């Protein structure tokens, strides 16, 4: 059994960041990876998605070309051109990440890891055994798909993974789901030219976001040409002579359910959830706790119920974001190797950007969460709605909505929510301010930058 | 003599903001304006400039169209189309601002104001006299032009004001100056298709900015096709049969001066400075102090040397920005009408964005200013340089440069400087953090937003 100071299972965002920071502190570390380094963020997540988003943003601006004094641009988008360039970029990143591991002297064990029934925590990769006093599970998650038992023909649809393998733009697509991944996919496919429908169980998307955002986002999707099919779900999917045919049931409250058929669908994309990657780890061999969804249970320091075993990232099921897995992975390295016992990630005030059109930026509490935590009498909100100056000369329009949630007498800023052009790069700094405990006066005392959209947040009254 | 509680001379950014906040506090106010309400910001400044910048940004993205999988866009830009739409937008704003004054019950006295030799401060507009216990001078400034005595034919060139009256795109243009206005004009004319040259007295533009920015900005201008004529100045300008001919002297240190002729110039734009608007106020009648440039001298509370007379905005010559005139105007209203004697604007940490290509964002101290204030041993800087992800698939490239200036042991963030895509909307929030006294650890403890450019500022090592 080869011994190390730190054994990391999973070469994605959390696993890499932790192994690297540990190595910097002197730990002899090894990372086990059964696929491609960079994990979801590089291969089928953040990076390829962002490239596709920039492409979709290009299509929208092309629509405004004539308004800006130029001749109109025709429009024929060529999917495989960008797909090939996107794949190439991802290839460059995998090479870079591998190089980063080698330069830090981190061993890479290629293959699938599973725990053994050995007393002291030990794993086995391809017949070989490895052990360490500290083992991190950072195996991430997968897209969830419906079972053929409940939805016949569900397997005819693809997930976000399959979206990244598409070689042609689907002519007609139906996305099922109301979370951010669903919204992003719908927004990209629609901007690029696919006749798109988004099927949600209720009446709005992103229902866990502040209500101002769920409402505004649902309206912008419709204004952009996405058909939002409300109170609907898939009953069955079948392969016809040309495409797929989706049978859905729409059940609006106060009306009778109606069954509809959606024919000639080229692409059915399930964006209903993520499942943790833990089934083949043999967690049960060591008695590591998991919830009923398969997530590994951890305390505030990322400890599992077994000493010397930790877990970070998507596998834990909380705050499923790349920067969160990274920060939790690094804080863990410092606790274990720099002996900083108070080193852990604060899961409050984690900022998020949803790459919709326009993009969404959020940090802190929604109005309801603040109301429930401080009480109505102690919660004051400020908001604004306006048309960005960029649209002063265009026929096409989008809006910018901003909301500030303040708590107590001092009006401590506990939440910022916004949607609009530029919101994707606007959030980071305000997130720093909110993490510091800024009050509305701190915002009000900062001189504005004119003309920008960002200045509206420091001039709210 | 009609009496008021507050008489404001000038209907621009500072004058309007102050009059409005005063009216909200109960003051009977009147604003004197000899031209168009909204002043420079609306008519020949921020607003028309931003529209032209968005247009120039459109031209740059059109260049990347084919790289993004679309068919190429031809290119013939039509200047008068956007000019007409821009003028219309400015018309809408003037109407809005006038409405805002009427709804606040602020009287608008149309005309040119001048002080009288009356003992108690009194002004006269078109034969009629007006007085108040508090009079604010917010007359702004003008573009500076060379004298025909020193530069013969200087009057053949235009200023930024004249730039906004152009009805056609000049085929060949020469901009003289190295400040932000010069850089902005050069960037817009060049992106729109004019063969552009920028004539500067030294070797870099924006010399008063952090050195990383002056250098980077000079390089980006050249990379974008602007001919930067270094160590050069205009000696004479003459009207030829077709355009203008500019005689310039280039005097590089360590070489002999060389005289050059620039022929067939369609547009010569002077962007050398701003002069205060104070000559026709008869300041001398009350003995109000001014410097040798004509700026009105004021203390930290915007008081002049005469009781009951104040001055804010460009006329004072410090921090010539729209938001500064506004904030100083409002703080003044609170001091005088809400009796908050400690109400005044803090001129430290004022953020600025220069709409170049890519845009520049700056707040706080440059590396040299920090070195001089804390001493080399106490100044630590962190910086990064990278190519935005947007260019991962394009042949055309721009860079993103960021620098953080920290002071003392705690590494207090005293300055942030950056240039790159998205930097125009990225600054506001970090400005709030810096105004609050954030340290590098405050930045480091905020979870990053991936993938964005803004996340680089919270992950500097
Ligand atoms: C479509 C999509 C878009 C997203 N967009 C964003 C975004 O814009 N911003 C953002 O912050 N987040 C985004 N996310 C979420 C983000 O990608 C994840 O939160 C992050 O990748 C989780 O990192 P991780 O380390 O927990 O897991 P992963 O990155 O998934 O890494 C797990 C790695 O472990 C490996 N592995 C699993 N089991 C084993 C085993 N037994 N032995 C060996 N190797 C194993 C896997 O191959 C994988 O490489 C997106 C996700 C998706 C799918
Ligand atoms: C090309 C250009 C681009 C700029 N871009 C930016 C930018 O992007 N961001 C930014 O923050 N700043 C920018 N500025 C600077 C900004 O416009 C000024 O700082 C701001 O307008 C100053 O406001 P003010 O109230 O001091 O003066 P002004 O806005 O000039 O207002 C003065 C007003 O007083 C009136 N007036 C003068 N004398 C009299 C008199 N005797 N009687 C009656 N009325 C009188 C004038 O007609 C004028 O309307 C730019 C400036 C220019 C020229
Ligand atoms: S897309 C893969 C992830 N990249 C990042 O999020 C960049 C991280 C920042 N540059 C940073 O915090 O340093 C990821 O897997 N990152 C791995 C890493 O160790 O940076
Ligand atoms: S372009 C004219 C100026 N407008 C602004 O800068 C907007 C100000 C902000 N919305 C704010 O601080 O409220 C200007 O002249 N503004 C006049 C005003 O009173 O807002």
């Amino acid at each position: 059994v080869a011994s190390y100071d730190y054994l990391v299972i999973g070469g994605g965002s959390g696993g890499l960041a932790s192994a690297r920071r540990a190595a910097e502190l002197g730990a002899r570390a090894a990372v086990v990876e059964s696929h491609k380094l960079g994990g979801t963020c590089v291969n089928v997540g953040c990076v390829p998605k962002k490239v596709m988003w920039n492409t979709a943003v290009h299509s929208e601006f092309m629509h405004d070309h004539a308004d800006y004094g130029f001749p109109s641009c025709e429009g024929k988008f060529n999917w495989r051109v960008i797909k090939e360039k996107r794949d190439a970029y991802v290839s460059r990143l995998n090479a870079i990440y591998q190089n980063n591991l080698t330069k830090s002297h981190i061993e890479i064990i290629r293959g699938h890891a599973a725990f053994t029934s050995d007393p002291k925590p030990t794993i086995e990769v391809s017949g070989k055994k490895y052990t360490a006093p500290h083992i991190l599970i950072a195996t991430g998650g997968m897209p969830s798909t419906p079972h053929e038992s409940q939805i016949p023909g569900a397997s005819l649809g693809i997930t976000s993974d399959g979206f990244f393998q598409l070689e042609e733009l689907p002519g007609r697509s139906v996305i099922v789901g109301a979370g951010y991944i669903a919204v992003e996919m719908a927004g990209i496919l629609s901007a690029l030219g696919s006749k798109t429908s988004l099927m949600i169980r209720h009446d709005k998307v992103l229902r866990s976001f502040d209500s101002m955002i769920s409402t505004n986002c649902t309206e912008e999707l419709e204004n952009a040409g996405v058909e939002v099919l409300k109170f609907s779900q898939v009953k069955e999917v079948k392969k016809t002579l040309s495409g797929l045919e989706v049978s859905m049931v729409t059940a609006v409250p106060g009306r009778l359910p109606v069954m509809t058929m959606i024919p000639d669908v080229d692409c059915l994309l399930w964006a209903i959830g993520r499942v943790p990657n833990t089934k083949d780890l043999s967690l049960n061999k060591l008695g590591i706790q998991t919830d009923d969804k398969g997530h590994i249970i951890v305390d505030e320091f990322q400890n599992t119920n077994v000493k010397g075993i930790y877990a970070v990232g998507d596998v834990c099921g909380k705050a499923l974001l790349t920067p969160v897995a990274i920060a939790a992975g690094r804080k863990l390295a410092h606790r274990l190797f720099e002996y900083k016992e108070d080193s852990k990630l604060d899961y409050n005030n984690i900022p998020t950007v949803v790459f919709s059109h326009p993009p969404i930026g959020t940090v802190g509490l929604t109005e309801d969460e603040a109301i429930h935590k401080y009480g109505i009498e102690n919660v004051k909100t400020y908001s604004t709605s306006f048309t960005p100056m960029y649209h002063a000369v265009t026929k096409r329009k989008t809006k910018c909505v901003m909301k500030m949630v303040c708590a107590n007498k001092e009006e401590k800023v506990v939440g910022i929510h916004m949607q609009g052009l530029g919101c994707d790069e606007m959030l980071q700094g305000f997130a720093v301010a909110v993490k510091m405990g800024a009050t509305k006066a701190d915002f009000d005392n900062t001189v504005a930058i004119h003309p920008t959209s960002s200045e509206e947040l420091v001039t709210l009254r």
